[PDB]
């Protein structure tokens, strides 16, 4: 079974995952209270356990470390790659370093906003941004993110469409493409499968790799941290 | 100096008070954070530090022990002792396990209630009301105060007032002595010194001999917690 002291904990309301390697002689186990992940630390002698985080020389808080590593990292990279292997629009280099998507709609100020706060850190080389068109907020809504979806460069098209705050002139489809209706009916999907009700929702992994997101328009730390900066 | 991990710590805020002997070949260190104490404990090896709470085989929180037990006890035992030498009046058996002091007026009616609310457990020789009296509230409140210290019998006279609810009929009088004047005034300075600006004030002490207060009317969980229960 269980070690005394860590079965004292436990009965505190704490549920253990696993027990892993800690340093000094200590075993240490991995669990969580409600959604909060805890570290908990059985002594040498065996007869008593800490519950708390430990740190190393250099500072670094290796419970969080492994919590997040552990508990948290994964679901998140799940949702990472989901969001990879979508039809997003590309506005920087293909090779900047910093991902960061954004569900937008054609009808959304803050959208149109946040695309130009962002302006800096995508011309610098260091930031891209990654698009995935929803039509959820107007009647015109679909038919419009279908119109830039359908279009000879779509990418290029949401970018004149942002700069120019929507008065791009182009020729509307007949009919909107079945692909197109698929791009925004799983962008649309994904985009609720993600619990986003507001747009622009914007995600984006911390230094840590864990999945942050974003719901309307960023103040300036949040805008800050968005863009790695 | 300090380690190397628990200068980490010490830097995330936190300020140390004394170093002490932790089971199973760690060190560890009692500091506090804002108000909050913490207990850090060394690893064997010297490289790590666990900021957070030692169980040991029967549950006991450890570190909660400790920190009661060095940061909490000693000013609460402090008010405890002057409390016990004022002038106060008795209700119950003056050996009761249980001592409860509360700072009472002669015009509060949530002095009258808890006065009531108190009758069963001072009634089983359980729990011993100290009543530290005051003129804070009325006009009348210090000449009604004083004609009640100033009395053949004041413990009694006091009862006999919450249970009448006032109505008790006794020779106010000519010049409160000096003696009674001062009981007022000390008992004041003392109610100020404990911060509390409503009466009934009352103070008790916990299972872990810390000193604990309430102030206006206890609900039921409280009243049970004053009283011992």
């Amino acid at each position: 079974e269980l070690p005394a002291p860590v079965k004292a904990i436990e009965k505190q309301g704490i549920t253990i995952i696993k027990t892993f390697d800690a340093p000094g002689g200590m075993k240490g186990y991995l669990g969580k209270y409600q959604d909060m992940g805890v570290t908990i630390y059985l002594t040498p002698d065996g007869k008593h356990a800490i519950s708390g985080y430990m740190y190393n020389e250099k500072g670094e808080n290796l419970s969080n470390t492994l919590i997040e590593k552990e508990i948290y990292a994964p679901a998140g990279r799940e949702m990472w790659q989901r969001m990879e292997q979508s039809h997003w629009l590309l506005d920087g280099k293909k090779d900047a370093p910093v991902i960061v998507y954004v569900f937008a709609d054609p009808f959304c100020p803050y959208c149109k906003q946040f695309w130009q706060q962002a302006r800096p850190w995508v011309d610098s080389g260091k930031v891209q941004l990654r698009t995935l068109l929803v039509g959820v907020i107007k009647p015109e809504s679909p038919a419009t993110a279908a119109a830039i979806l359908a279009s000879k460069d779509p990418a290029k098209t949401w970018q004149q469409y942002e700069a120019s705050g929507g008065k791009l002139k182009l020729n509307v489809p007949a009919n909107v493409s079945t692909e197109q209706m698929k791009v925004l009916s799983d962008n649309e999907k994904l985009m609720d499968d993600l619990g986003a009700n507001v747009t622009p929702a914007i995600y984006y992994m911390s230094k840590e790799n864990t999945l942050q997101q974003a719901m309307g328009l960023p103040d300036q730390k949040t805008l800050n941290i968005i863009m790695g900066n």
